[PDB]
């Protein structure tokens, strides 16, 4: 309820529903159209990509993600979980899941080293950059559940 | 020469980088395969058996002492996990700036399953933003996503 | 849902994982040592590969505090399988407590099939500046058995 | 139920059954073999070696040992009880019982003096050492029911 | 705890362990050998054959069978459930499961029509006969969880 | 005192006693049948002695209503011992219920060591003018096994 | 474990099962009626097959007492799948209560894709010798829609 | 099972044990004193052996609080037997209470067969700073009898 894994799952559910409504034909008129997503996960397929580094924390994050999906009406049969050695290769694995036509949304979970950098970090900047570019190119929601130690 | 061989190289960044490449290569080979029947949550993870896989390594020549221990660390990781020394292609480049372009050429071959990039970076004795280091990370990340083939990052700071 | 909660955990670093790797490395090392020698002309180096195909293993685990011990055993099995081993070639033996580990391990090590043994357990107290008799005997027994039978035995206990 | 004599008896029963199963031929295959011992004492012969020193406590320990064996289906006819002056000579007496072909397990019961030693005790270290070596050499379970005052 | 499905599962577990011990080599001697099976299901594979006729009752019976196996240390992953139209064809389906080398025991569950027969019933007599003959020929335990309405 | 109360009872007539004698007689009878023939010149008569020295037996007993079954088993053991048998040469197998007797008996009868098998158990109800399926199958199974393996099997069940 | 407890149940006889079969039969019957006629020379008989391959279905279900309704819906889906249908060709619509079934069903029946509609729900009370207005309207609405659009609509409600 | 529970106890230190040893030592001491003297030339030392073969003993025990007294008597018998005595040569006398011990002991000590007497009993109260008349008389009586008859009498009472 209070971990970033829970929050990341909710965002994925809402975005998946929102996309489903947008492709529908527009209304007749006579008012301002408003589009929004509901929080029911029934009938949706999800994928999760998680890193093993600093495993003490991620298991709690992956825990929340699976719990949230089921609690909101999702069927545990529809979750695909992929594990990778470190955070450097989350984007490449996420891309393989996102290209499957049977996946509606993807959730990325990981942990990054301390953020007391002098000015910049060269590994953290690539994970966020890659996921963002991937979402726009494939036109499919990808959620960022990464946290900083 | 025997003094050089006696040193241990388990655990250096060459070792970890190669180990990640082996896992990712097996993981992708599983994903492309047929999906499971169902009836449960379906988990994927890469095995650590390296037999039958082809690897490529790109290493710079700057600081010839540090690099060699890293390259030898990568090779022994592949061999000790079942790989054959006949299935490794090694490419050497003048400096860290031209690692991405060489890594691109290797990655486009159909006979390569993963690529490992090794090098060292010069650390100025005051913390400014390095315009060379950022370009290596940016270039390697783009290549992997575009070519859909895992590339591992094995550089260190002096 | 609890089945996925427990199955979603990872077991990559616990002492069961490292104990398994040492057994894999030592088992392969012995095959090379008692094989044919080298051609000479240079210093000869021996080291064990991490390929676990065709090797037979045995695991002895105590039952005290089974919540933690169960996770160590799962870690050991995962290490063997992920390195190419077959779950068909693992024998598991459970014993009441730590005092019984050396005698059970002695039975398994005398079989011709097995190539290495892994001992897993949790010791009592331990965090006191005093000599503990149960802890000393278990360490002594495993060490003596390995030297007598000339077969590697790995020591994967912890304190709590 | 709560004394070390009760616990020592249970361990002896379980180890005796476990050894009986191990000597059996291995299975066909197709799964991971798992070996364990059951808690039925029927048809098993036991021996007990107890010391007389500080007799106020040991009688309760020997009490538990005999009670546990009978409660779990053991026949009182199959218990052999041997008494010795002190703890120093438990190992030598235990060795004589363990070499009999009609004994399946041996239980050793005794009490040791206060454990507030400076660094080491020279009598306690020999009882545990001797019993452990004896078990491995003879390949027969020997249980340690000794306690510290 | 009180339904025939629960009882049938326990019998299958005990018989599977008993067979495992018998194939082991005999003891040295010096006493009467006694063989028995323990009630731990860990590492055992089971198969269940159930009929659909009068489904109101069998679901409770199949319920007990699966519950008993799990409660006694069995892994739900190792249960194979097969459903058949009626009781007449339980034996033929049970035979297909029993011939698999990955199955340790088979449980048959079904319901038979009222037992106020004049002298004999021609369908009930064949189910019991077939299962009994099948067990002896294949040398594998098959349990009878059938009940009479 | 209860140990002597139970030990002071006698077990000379219960169905366990007669079942054991039949096994002893049949086991000795078969040795003579498949031995050398007689000299002829007169009608040849075969009959089994009641000496139980050097014979191996196996007993299969169900666990339902163990109060009565335990006394039948003790009767069978007493008969063998009192006729010269050794308790070392008896194998005892326990099964959950009556339905499992024939399959267990089949396992024991296939061993080369054993010379006869004794089946003991208590059936359910029985005192009704109706055909019982469990009772019929147990009788059928034991009869078929004996004829197939050519080894005597004795039938010592009762009704209650 | 509850997932297998619910998954181990069977759904072969509930009203959802029969409602699905009627839709399958009627949908196939209409294809033959509006096809080419027979050769004559004998009485012509029309009847619908039970092959559900290539047919599109729609299901409207109320939400009152979802414990029972959920089981009726699962029964309907099982019937279609077990007769050769594809779960890809099923549309499911949920409505707050029984009063809203006819209007929702009207929307689905006007699509050119669908071949039959199945209505599922649970009515209130019902077990009283009185005329109920909600029950009468729901039955009336479905009957009128079927005749107007010339498309079969099946009626799978129950009382409780 | 209670027979082994009581039989498994030990009786090595209770006052019955020490009382028996004193009687054994004194009985042997008297035989040496009234025997032939030494050769002189050095200081002569007399002391009694602990060999109890060929000696006859008598035991007088009160019946109050028989739970404790019974254990003291068993301790005395064990001491005599374990030092080489025969249970055939022990006479046991039971009396109602402590007041009757001296008179009964006087009867046994006058027999020519017996060599020493052991008195066992439990006194009442005792844990009060007051002079008790029963306690004083019992001690006085035993002391006087020993000096008059010149035969050792041991005093093995306790307070509770």
């Amino acid at each position: 309820h209070g971990n970033k894994g829970w929050e990341a799952a909710l965002s994925a559910i809402e975005m998946a529903n929102l996309f489903k409504s947008l492709r529908g034909t527009g209304g007749s008129g006579s008012s301002m159209e408003i589009y929004e997503g509901k929080l029911t996960a029934e009938g949706l397929r999800f994928g999760i990509v998680a890193s093993r580094f600093n495993h003490a924390l991620v298991d709690r994050l992956v825990e929340g993600a699976i719990d949230s999906i089921v609690r909101h009406g999702g069927r545990e049969e529809d979750i695909t979980l992929v594990r990778v050695p470190g955070s450097w290769e989350i984007p490449v694995a996420a891309g393989e899941l996102a290209r499957k036509e049977d996946i509606d949304a993807v959730i990325a979970i990981g942990v990054l080293i301390r953020g007391c950098t002098p000015h910049f970090d060269y590994i953290a900047s690539e994970v966020s950059k890659g996921l963002a570019n991937l979402s726009l190119e494939l036109r499919k929601p990808i959620t960022f559940g990464v946290i900083t130690a």
